[PDB]
């Protein structure tokens, strides 16, 4: 199944990419606008094989290639089997993604689910792990450290 | 498979190799260097033969910060490839050996790494298209653009490897 990791830039879809492929799949840095091109890694969590797709971060792009990435990842998006929204939590208390980003979530495929990824929980000091909002999977991790990469694994096999 | 390593000068066409080589558009191609800097790798098949494709960022003094990084993480993959495909564009160039496109290029690769010069952009130079030799190196003139010259390059990855 494909798992596309999307939200905005500098979220952390590259670290938790890396943190679920157990390598140095993409390149991380605190620049935005770091991935353009679609990263695929084929991985299994126990039995249950899936692609997981690392995005560029959203945005309206005046770097072409960017610019490009975005129209890709959205692609991505629309073949998506589930979504994992990523969200920098240093950003925003809000946990309902409607609060957050309505923009987006108001995009996407009707009947695609979402789980929310509140990340980077290092710096927020956030209680790690799994709940639920609106109906929609939330799960507070840091992709960084891999503090709850674990119940994410667990997670996406249990709903796929 | 083996894994296949597409390096050479930002510009050349690499990109434009792995989407012909893939069948799809798998690299974001456009006239920008620099475009491509995360490490990219297809798994293809030729006639039932698996075969792992990697697409590297372009060998260049970078001054964008990601791109230098995706330089590094280029000569990673070259270090660890089967094969190289150096790709160079043929209208920079008459020359065909490696040694007079990039002598430091060639020279850091691992003692045993075999080499397949590519001379891309065959539809702007006008050269015959197919499979020669360049001092003991592989050497095929082809279009990764039009496709031209590329069943050849598929050929010799049968037969190589
Ligand atoms: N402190 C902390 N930083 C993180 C975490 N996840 C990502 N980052 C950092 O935030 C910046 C952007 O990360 P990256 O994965 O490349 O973001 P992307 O643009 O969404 O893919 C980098 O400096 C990362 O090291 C986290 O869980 N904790
Ligand atoms: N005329 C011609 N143009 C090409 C060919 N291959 C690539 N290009 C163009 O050269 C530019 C760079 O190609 P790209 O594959 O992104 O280069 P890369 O930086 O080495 O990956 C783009 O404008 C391509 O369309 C070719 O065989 N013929
Ligand atoms: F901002 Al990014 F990958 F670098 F979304
Ligand atoms: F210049 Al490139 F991939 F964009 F080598
Ligand atoms: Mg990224
Ligand atoms: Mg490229
Ligand atoms: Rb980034
Ligand atoms: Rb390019």
């Amino acid at each position: 199944m494909k798992v596309v990791i999307a939200g905005r830039p500098n979220a952390g879809k590259s670290s938790l990419l890396n943190a679920l492929a157990g390598r140095e799949a993409a390149i991380v840095t605190d620049i935005a606008g770091t991935t353009r091109d679609v990263l695929r890694e084929h991985i299994h969590i126990d039995g249950m094989p899936l692609h997981i797709i690392d995005t560029a971060g959203l945005r309206e792009a005046s770097d072409e290639v960017e610019r490009i990435g975005i129209e890709r990842a959205w692609q991505e998006i629309e073949q998506a089997d589930r979504v994992l929204f990523m969200v920098d939590g240093t950003t925003t208390d809000a946990v309902d993604p409607a609060e957050i980003w309505p923009e987006f979530i108001a995009r996407l495929p009707a009947k695609l689910p979402i789980t929310v990824v509140r990340n980077k929980a290092d710096i927020t000091g956030e209680t790690l792990g799994m709940s639920e909002v609106n109906g929609h999977a939330l799960i507070r991790l840091s992709a960084r450290t891999g503090e709850g990469v674990d119940v994410l694994r667990n997670h996406l096999k249990q709903s796929m």
